[PDB]
This record gives structure tokens, C-alpha cells and sequence, in this order.
């Protein structure tokens, strides 16, 4: 692709539509690069002796780069209804991004004024880590990725990777890269950036809730074949009766008793908590009595962990210390902000293959009860994996990532990405991009030293992304009426998921997917 | 199809799958025929002098007939549900009907004892009004449909007309109609009946609720070219300022002044009815006090009138006098329920074409203005067909009537079934069914003396209808998401649209069609 | 009316800039435009509303183009559940430059004559 200087490189293709057995989405939007770490890599690293569990080390680099995992980059709120209320399921296909209409602006500080001025001359260079040689660094939630609303116009996030630490120290083992190592694309006005990408077979996603429970499976009428021991000691209690061993046959009636034929997912117990602020424990606990985990005598945050229900039946009060994601309203404060500024979410479709995260998960026994020997029980906060054992994954929202990388180690278990959505061997490859360059007015003398009189630029221009999808069509033979999504058909103030009196975009409430409901 | 007493002659067929395009509908009840009017055609009318509004002349038949004019009777309400929700309108486009699996059964009652036995070697009679010759006695809202519950065996309606008539008494044009003078098909055990119908060409319905309004239908940021006259006298009231001509040019603020495209639709003002029993006046005014209409002076309430809006904005409590169908809870007197006992229809999705029915229509003027004769209003309460009207068509719900007859006269308006639905020049045909006689024991003697003396006998079988429907799918570029139906997820009593705990199927609240939006 | 053709052409782009008390105005030529027809009518019809910003009667007037607005429904000053919002970032547009132009074409439907005629008798 090369055109001209007054001729677009492109146009805007911002649509969607359906084909009952796939749904394409195509999503453009306007973005800004500025000139980052001044056209310089900096080594980065941790205060010295400002924080131990937080010691990290690392390079930062004056690349740009695109970021699209957030499903609202690509549904409107619209169309994430008609998918959610529909389909048992879905996952990626395809992706086209596409770079153009792009224009690099010069500025210039004369007195007390800034003049911004048309650079035609200069480029901008781009490129795909497609061999994934550099460290991926998507699929950690971060900031900068394509704004919910197509009007709003984007700043480019920059780009920074951590590597192998002791302490604010590194190893010798730690990796230095450089992207100007990298065979990139240079584009002027009128130039423009193509690119392809196929995702891999990844289980389409669970749109659906079990209209059954894991314990509730058989059959109300019907009594087992199967006995069990119900009575130890318990006989005629009258005379010379002290104790004998009694068996029931599994009845409707002995519902919890029955033999089983499978169990519920793991489970790491988080800590529990209320929304009101005095149902709790007059302490600040949210690292000393939160669960975690340490590697390398580093404890970390064991933030979203095995997919578990957040609370049990009639309560909705109670939410695990953060045992699920939490999205923050518009506009609100990155430091402690009020429970009314953040939006939680409830994991409550789950609650019939998963545990509690709240809860305990069971009872173990741990003795050799006898006449001598009183029976002990020990209740379990801790379960790894189990043959027998199923169990559902975490949910994903409008706002939510779509997937991530998985590492590349000799062991994985359950590749799920544990924030939710689709984890990938080979996911989207990063896309980076970043102003060349452009040297000031150089001395009639030759120096030799580094140069570093540059001309203070940024860049511009249009992106374009199109993702195929393909759906899980509903097959249910479900009489009454399932739960659908909708919208308060009440007369109300502002309009959900619309922009105000100000023109501010905002989205009320995080939008899970499990509105239908299919069969164990 | 011919097959013998050991065989069935036909399979159970309820089902429903959809083809994004279209959906079709199978539905299969079980149903059973009693010996009507002694297998006599008896004339009947009015009591002598027992009302007058209420005189009628007809005839009653010894033949049954079948009834699917019900929404119910095809959709589950799951499926109701994937249609409303989704679907810009829809259609009836073919129909299968099947009668098969026949069993005639003969009863005696020889001391205190019932005992019902086979009669294999006995017939029944089946046929379609097909030329439309008989009577088209349907699209009345009538009782004897098919069960919404597929589980549930129906008795067959008896056939039965009105002619002309002269109060009691009945004219010398009057028609008598004989189901015998028509070639019928008979079958035994074994035997089968099959039809096949093409509905015609008809609008799709409203599936749709407009996103705009008749009068907000204008750009709120520009003014119009256009003027109008809002001062007559009130000028700068200070000295020698008696009056003048002003004229202002429409703008976004004067918007309900500005000139205008389009009218609201028709109009024939109901009496308003409250909710509460205490607002109300303390008479008894739903005959003196409603509107109604007369034919050959017999007044005739007009029950659903034209299509008129129920309730203005901020009430929902004030329904019209009878203006909009109501429909009775599972097992509820049919003489004076109580308000707690019925469904009323709330249409208020039409608020945006048509006038509100308790309400007025507008203003007319009725004078001749000058500085001698002040200037008059006359509200009106009555309006007929203007150029430039335009309207939206009544809702129709799960349990509503489908289509009905467009009776074969001169002229028609807007050929849409006030109740609601489908109007067709020709409909589904009327399919006859009844049980043929079999005399018992005759003298040995003869008598020339009409025969009285019959085998008391009754017949059940199954019934199959099949009926295609095309779709109008949605198209919308609405940003935020659209109200859908949905259930409570709340914790709950019993389900919705579910038997008891004594087997009964009950249909908890009436089901619109209007959820998704279309501009205007 | 039977047929239309709509065209865009010779565009430029202007930017501004107040530095003192002084405006001065220079070219953008990297700049682009956008534009697009509502084909499929997905968008409130805002036009037969005798509103401003109509082509000039005379052909050597220049004129702005009328900004675009729309109304929904509503309870009052308030809204209802029904209400739309609509995105005109969300249809795909052409993007111009300078040099780029914009075509379109239009067929009218069957609709009568109007009546430019008055009857020479009396019912
Ligand atoms: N998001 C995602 N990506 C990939 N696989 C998934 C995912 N979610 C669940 N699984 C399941 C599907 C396979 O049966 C299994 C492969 O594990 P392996 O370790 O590859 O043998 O992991
Ligand atoms: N249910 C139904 N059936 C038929 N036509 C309908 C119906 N609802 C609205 N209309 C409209 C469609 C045609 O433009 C018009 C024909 O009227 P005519 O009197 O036939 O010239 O009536």
C-alpha cells in the first residue's frame, strides 16, 4: 500500500453484523503517539529500599504499542445483548488490523506560544512480534486499549517489560531487548500498516448457567440400589442396646447421603467480607489476612484465584476478598476510592459445580476412631485436583480481557486465563509502533558524542481491527421463559451505557454472559 | 391413507425449530368428541322477552370443530420469548392439519355401573369449509382451543350460528345451513385425515415499539424556515398598545408549535376506569357510561375500539372503560370476578402514534373570531379518517387470537382485526367433525316415524397442526441495549408458565410482542 | 422526481490558530473528512422538517452545513427505558483527503404527480 499526500490511505470501517452462525465485528478508532523515554532506553528498577514484595527490574522503551483485549473495544453494548441472550457459547476466528491515515506533527515552544506544524517528510515505524521473541506483556488488565466509545480518541500506551530480579538487583540470566533489532515497517504519509492473524482452537466460552446442581442429579422418585451406613451406635435404645452397625438403602429422602458419581472443582479459600462497613473486623487485614502465594520468598497476591461462587444463597452481601474482578467507575481516583465509586462482581451462576470462595470446602477425616478413640473431624480450606472432579470457569464482561498468552513451561494445567477468557499458545501478537527520530541542527564541527538534539514530534492517525466470531447457537427444551438481559423500562435520569450533559461515555454496570441455561 | 385396527394411523409431532429466516411450529393434543344435540340440528333464539340489545335467531348443529386462533396453541413460551425478543415482525405463511389415531367408544349404563367398550366397526365424519359456505363462527375469542399445555386433553367445541333476525322472531331472509348437505370424508379405526393450507399475502405485525415521537421528530438544534403567528394582542403593553400581528419563526424551544407533517391516528374516547375501587364514582355506569355503537337499533358495546394508547405517562393505574383485551386467570368465576382474579392489557407502546383512549383527541375551533365574538374551542372526543394519519395496530399476546375473517362486504378500512392480529379475505378453513349415528334396536314392525332410538357413543383421537411462519429480522443501530422479556431471577414460589403441585398448567401474566425498538 | 446524483469534491482542510490577537489560517493536507449516507434508514430522519441550512436559492452564496440532532422519547425532561442512542461513529464512512471525492447515486420511488393544475369546475 502507497499513496499520496492528499489521498487517504484508507476508511472507516466501524460496523456489525450477524450470520446466525458467526458474527463479525469491525472497530476503528483515532490515536495518538508521542515521542516516549525521549527516544532513549532507560533501565528501570525498584526504590532503593522503598518496597520488598514489590522489588522488580526491568527496561522501558520509547515504543508505543496497540492494545484491543477488552471486549468493548469491539461489542457495543448492543450487541453483547443480542450475543449474551442467545448463544450457548462463542469464541474468536480471524483478526485484520489495519494501521492508516496517518499524519506526524511537529511542535515548537517559539515564546510563549506552540505552533504545531505538518512534518510530511517524516515516518513512523511499525512492526508484529509474530514470533512472540518479545516479552508479552497483554493480558495483565492494563490501560491504553481501544476506547468503549468510537468517538473518543485514544492515547497510545507505551511499552515496558520486567525480567529476572534479586531484590532492585538483577541476575546474569536477565534478557536486554531491543525493538530497533527488529525488522520494521517505516511509513510516511500516506502509507499504511496490513495485518492478518488466525486464532487457534480455543473451547468456546460458557454463555450458559446448569439449570441442575452437582447434587441434585438423580432422580426425586426413585430409590438407589446402594447402601450406606447411617447408624453406628443409634439402635432400640432401651435395653442392653449400646451400639450396632445399621445400613440404609439411598432413598429421595436421604438426598445428601446418596452415592455420587462425581465432585466439585477445586477450591483456596479466600477471606470474606461485607459491603457494609461494620459487619467486619475493626482491622485492616487486606495483606495480612488475605490469601496469596510466594515465589522465590516473594509472597504475592493471590488476587483472582480458582474460579469459586462468591457468596451462598440468600445473602449477596458478601464478596471474597477480592476473589472476583472489580471495574471502577468513570472517573474515580486510583488511590483508595469509595466501595460507591467501584463496580463488583457477582459470581453467583456457578454455584452448582464450584465451591464457596468464602466458605470452607469440605470434611476430612485424620484418625483411627475406636471404643478408645473418639472419631475427629478436620474441615478443609484447601483442595488441589481430584479424578471426578468438574468444574466451570470465570465469567467474562463487556469490559473484561478477552485472552492471554500462555507461558511457555514445561506444565500447565487448566490454561485458562484466571481473569477470564481465552488463553492462547499463539494469541494476537503485539504491535509496535513508535515516532523515528528526527535530529535538530547539527554543529559545523564533527562531535562524536551521543546525539541528542532531537525535534519534539508526535503522530496520529486511524486503526482498524476486525475480528470474526464464531457463535454456539441455543438448543434448549426449556418450557418456561429463560432470564434475558434488559434495560429499566422505568422513567430515568440518564440513559445506561450513553454519554451526559457534558459528552462523557459511561458504562453503569459490568455485564456478565450467563443468562441462558443449559443441562449438567 | 388407509391402514388397519392394530396400526396407528399417524406420530406425535409437537415441535418447534427455527431457520433465522422462518420458524416452524408443530403442535399434537389429544382430543375428545361427545354425541351433541342428540345428533339433532335444534333452532334456538332469544328468551321470550329476557333482553333486548341481546335478541338473537341461529341454529344449533350436531357437529363438533376444531380451534387453534390461539397464540398458545404453537408457541411454548421459551419460543414466544426467542420471537418477541428478537424479531422486527412476523407471519403466518403455511399450515398442515392432521386428524389420526381414532378411537370410537360406545357406553351403556345397564344398572349403576358405566361401562365403555370399542365400537371398531363405527365411523366419524370430517370436512373443511373450504368455499367458505358455512358461517365463519372463529375469530371470536371463543372457548375450545387447543390446550397451552401439551400434556392437556381438550373437549370439542359444538358448532353452532346466528342468522338475521327481527328480535325473537327471525326474517324470510334468514339462512339454515345443514353440515350433512356437505361431502364429508368418513373414517374408522385406522383411518386418517390430512389438509394442507397457504395463507395469504399479510403484513408482518409489530413486533416493535417506535424510538421517536410524532410531534419530537424534528432536529432539536436547527430552527425552522417556517412562521407562525403566536401574538394576537400582546404586544409592548404599555401605552396606546391594544393589539397586533406578531409572528415567530419555529425553533427547538417553541416545539410544540412548529409546523407539522403527520397526524395521530384515529380516535373514539372511552370512559377512564381506576384500579383502586375508591376513585371511582359510586354508580354503576359500564353500560349507561361506555361507548358503544347500533345496528337496526340494537346497541353493541365497542369493546376493543380503535387502537388508542391505555395510559399517559406517570399513572399506569387508569385503564379504558373495556378499551383492551382482559384475560382470566386459571380457574376464575365467568359471572363477576373479582379484579384480582383477571389480566388486564397494558398498551403502552403506542403512546408515540396514537391518542390516548380516556382522553381527548385536540381542539377545534367553532366561531368566527373579531373584536364583537370572542374566540371558541370545542374539545373533540369523536374522530374519524384524516389525510396525513397515521397509526400503529394493537398487541398481540401469547394467548391472543391470531387471525379472523374479514367479512365479505362492499367496503373496509384498515381490514386488521380489532382485537388484535391477522386479517384474512380467506382464513383457515372451519374443519368440521362429528359422530356418526348408529341406531339401536328396531322393531320388528315398521314405522314410518323419524328414528329416536340411538347407541350413546363418543370418539377421541389425536390432532396434529403445523404451521410455518416467515420472520422480519432486526436491524438496529441503536448504541444501548433494548428492553427484553425476561423471568425473575429472584428466589421464587412457583415457576412461571408451569403446573402445580396438583397438575395444573397456569399462565402467570399476558405476553406482549412490542420489546425491541424502530425509529420512526 | 425520478433519479439523483450527489457528489463531493475539490475538499480542503483548514486549521486555525489564535496565537496573539491574530488568527491565523493555514492548510492541513493530511487531514481527512468523513462521510456516509443512511441507505438502510438507521437513523432517525431528521430531514422534511422545514428546517435551516438548506442549499442557497442563489447559486454564488456560500452556506454552513447544519449540525445534526435528534430527538428520542421521553417522559418529560426525563427518559424512558425505550429510548435510542446512536452512534455515527459506529456506520462505516469514507474518509477524505484533499483529492478525494465522494459519489452517490439515488432512485425515487413511484409517488404521483403533484398537481399543478386547478380545476376548471365545481363539485
Ligand atoms: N482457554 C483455554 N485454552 C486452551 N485450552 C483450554 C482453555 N480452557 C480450557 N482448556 C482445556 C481444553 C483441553 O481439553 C485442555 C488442554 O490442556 P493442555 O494443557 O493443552 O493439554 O485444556
Ligand atoms: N390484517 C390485515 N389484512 C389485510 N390488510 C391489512 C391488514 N392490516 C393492515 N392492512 C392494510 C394493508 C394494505 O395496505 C391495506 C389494504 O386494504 P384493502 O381494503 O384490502 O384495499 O390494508
Amino acid at each position: 500500500g502507497a499513496d499520496g499526500v492528499g489521498n487517504s490511505s484508507g476508511n472507516w470501517h466501524c460496523d456489525s453484523q450477524w450470520l446466525g452462525d458467526r458474527v463479525i465485528t469491525t472497530s476503528t478508532r483515532t490515536w495518538a503517539l508521542p515521542t516516549y523515554n525521549n527516544h532513549l532506553y532507560k533501565q528501570i528498577s525498584s526504590q532503593s529500599g522503598a518496597s520488598n514484595d514489590n522489588h522488580y527490574f526491568g527496561y522501558s522503551t520509547p515504543w508505543g504499542y496497540f492494545d484491543f483485549n477488552r471486549f468493548h473495544c469491539h461489542f457495543s453494548p448492543r450487541d453483547w445483548q443480542r450475543l449474551i441472550n442467545n448463544n450457548w457459547g462463542f469464541r474468536p476466528k480471524k483478526l485484520s488490523f489495519k494501521l492508516f491515515n496517518i499524519q506526524v506533527k511537529e511542535v515548537t515552544q517559539n515564546d510563549g506560544t506552540t505552533t504545531i506544524a505538518n512534518n510530511l517528510t517524516s515516518t513512523v515505524q511499525v512492526f508484529t512480534d509474530s514470533e512472540y521473541q518479545l516479552p508479552y506483556v497483554l493480558g495483565s488488565a492494563h490501560q491504553g486499549c481501544l476506547p468503549p466509545f468510537p468517538a473518543d480518541v485514544f492515547m497510545v500506551p507505551q511499552y515496558g517489560y520486567l525480567t529476572l530480579n534479586n531484590g532492585s538487583q538483577a541476575v546474569g540470566r536477565s534478557s536486554f531487548y531491543c525493538l530497533e533489532y527488529f525488522p520494521s515497517q517505516m511509513l510516511r504519509t500516506g502509507n499504511n500498516f496490513q495485518f492478518s492473524y488466525t486464532f487457534e482452537d480455543v473451547p468456546f466460552h460458557s454463555s450458559y448457567a446448569h439449570s441442575q446442581s452437582l447434587d441434585r442429579l438423580m432422580n426425586p422418585l426413585i430409590d438407589q440400589y446402594l447402601y450406606y451406613l447411617n447408624r453406628t451406635q443409634g439402635t432400640t435404645s432401651g435395653t442392653t442396646n449400646q451400639s450396632r452397625l445399621l445400613f440404609s438403602q439411598a432413598g429421595p429422602q436421604s438426598m445428601s447421603l446418596q452415592a455420587r458419581n462425581w465432585l466439585p472443582g477445586p477450591c483456596y479459600r479466600q477471606q470474606r467480607l461485607s459491603k457494609t462497613a461494620n459487619d467486619n473486623n475493626n482491622s485492616n487485614f487486606p495483606w495480612t489476612a488475605a490469601s496469596k502465594y510466594h515465589l522465590n520468598g516473594r509472597d504475592s497476591l493471590v488476587n483472582p484465584g480458582p474460579a469459586m461462587a462468591s457468596h451462598k444463597d440468600d445473602e449477596e452481601k458478601f464478596f471474597p476478598m477480592h476473589g472476583n474482578l472489580i471495574f471502577g467507575k468513570e472517573g474515580t481516583t486510583a488511590s483508595n476510592a469509595e466501595l460507591d465509586n467501584v463496580m463488583i462482581t457477582d459470581e453467583e451462576e456457578i454455584r452448582t459445580t464450584n465451591p464457596v470462595a468464602t466458605e470452607q470446602y469440605g470434611t476430612v477425616a485424620n484418625n483411627l476412631q475406636s471404643s478408645n478413640t473418639a472419631p475427629t473431624t478436620r474441615t478443609v480450606n484447601d483442595q488441589g485436583a481430584l479424578p471426578g472432579m468438574v468444574w466451570q470457569d470465570r465469567d467474562v464482561y463487556l469490559q473484561g480481557p478477552i485472552w492471554a498468552k500462555i507461558p511457555h513451561t514445561d506444565g500447565h494445567f487448566h490454561p485458562s486465563p484466571l481473569m477470564g477468557g481465552f488463553g492462547l499458545k499463539h494469541p494476537p501478537p503485539q504491535i509496535m509502533i513508535k515516532n523515528t527520530p528526527v535530529p535538530a541542527n547539527p554543529p559545523t564541527t564533527f562531535s562524536p558524542a551521543k546525539f541528542a538534539s532531537f525535534i519534539t514530534q508526535y503522530s496520529t492517525g486511524q486503526v482498524s481491527v476486525e475480528i470474526e466470531w464464531e457463535l454456539q447457537k441455543e438448543n434448549s427444551k426449556r418450557w418456561n421463559p429463560e432470564i434475558q438481559y434488559t434495560s429499566n423500562y422505568n422513567k430515568s435520569v440518564n440513559v445506561d451505557f450513553t454519554v451526559d450533559t457534558n459528552g462523557v461515555y459511561s458504562e453503569p454496570r459490568p455485564i456478565g454472559t450467563r443468562y441462558l441455561t443449559r443441562n449438567l
